[PDB]
């Protein structure tokens, strides 16, 4: 099964970053969205669970088919609270139809990334829309209560080694956990993008705590907190000299952040050899927008 990345019809890098801007603008604009946080956080889940539904194995899910679109992945419980990304998304996509599904989903994560000042993530176009046939069931997405060697087995199935999974899951340090979502509460009201995921893991006086779901999590005193697949990463010692590293380079965490994100949202897609190569939009800031 093969999914050929195909460039929207006469669309260039410009296109592109009109897009990017748009969505920077207003996640500028609605700055309100869950206790002032803004939608710099979900954006970025969004880009993540489209994109992890991907199985090596026979190429199924993937953010190619932008299949997130369909009521069964749409209602997919592991994707509660995700439908506040993609009403985020709703205008942007109509001021530019011409955008597919999946490329929408996934400019978004990095639009995200980079607003909030995070690494730059090199970006490709060409994700085409599949039928509702297509959508992946239920379930491919990762459960939360789990230990390291969970983690580890899970992504080996999105190709991803220790190192691209300590890089991705610092993307933790964002936004919040919340209820009626996932069954797990808290983790503050962070929009920036730092390196304080691993600090917080090395550094904060964690406590084994039940929520009021009557599910485990970490919580530290200053309001930090970790799901058991977090703290996992400090409990197995692979993982956890690899919390150190980006505890202490932040250059390095953003690097290798940027690479794993990329690789995360392009997992499935074959890009032609002549393909526009990667698009590396400037942020409104660069642009003085
Ligand atoms: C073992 C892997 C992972 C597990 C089990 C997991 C689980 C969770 C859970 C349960 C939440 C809370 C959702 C809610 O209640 O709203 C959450 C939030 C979040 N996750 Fe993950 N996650 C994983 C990996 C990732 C990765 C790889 C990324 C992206 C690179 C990511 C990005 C985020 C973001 C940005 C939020 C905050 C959402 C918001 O503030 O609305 N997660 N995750
Ligand atoms: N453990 C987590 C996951 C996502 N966001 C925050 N603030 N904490």
């Amino acid at each position: 099964l093969v999914h050929v990345a195909s460039v929207e019809k006469g669309r260039s890098y410009e296109d592109f970053q009109k897009v990017y801007n748009a969505i920077a603008l207003k996640l500028r604009e609605d700055d309100e969205y869950d206790n002032y946080i803004g939608y710099g956080p979900v954006l970025v889940r969004l880009a993540w669970h489209i994109s992890g539904t991907w199985d090596k194995h026979d190429n199924t899910g993937g953010s190619y088919g932008g299949t997130y679109r369909f009521k069964k992945e749409f209602n997919d419980p592991s994707n509660a609270g995700l439908q506040n990304g993609f009403k985020f998304l709703e205008p942007i996509h109509k001021e530019f139809p011409w955008i597919s599904s999946g490329d929408l989903f996934s400019l978004g994560g990095v639009t995200a990334v980079q607003e909030m000042q995070g690494p730059k993530i090199p970006w490709r176009c060409g994700r085409v829309d599949t039928p509702e046939d297509t959508t992946p069931d239920n379930g491919r997405l990762p459960d939360a209560d789990k230990d390291a060697g969970y983690v580890r087995t899970f992504f080996q199935r999105l190709n991803m080694n220790d190192r691209e999974v300590v890089a991705l899951m610092g993307a933790h340090a964002l936004g919040k956990t919340h209820l009626k979502n996932s069954g797990y509460e808290g983790g503050g009201a962070n929009n920036v993008f730092t390196n304080e995921f691993y600090l917080n893991l090395l550094n904060e006086d964690w406590k084994l705590e039940k929520n009021d779901a009557n599910n485990e999590q970490w919580d530290s005193k200053s309001g930090y907190m970790m799901l058991p697949t977090d703290y996992s990463l400090i409990q197995d010692p692979k993982y956890l000299s690899i919390v150190k590293e980006y505890a202490n380079d932040q250059d390095k965490f953003f690097k290798d952040f940027s690479k794993a994100f990329e690789k995360l949202l392009e997992n499935g897609i074959t890009f032609p050899k002549d393909a526009p190569s990667p698009f590396i939009f400037k942020t409104l800031e660069e642009q003085g927008l």
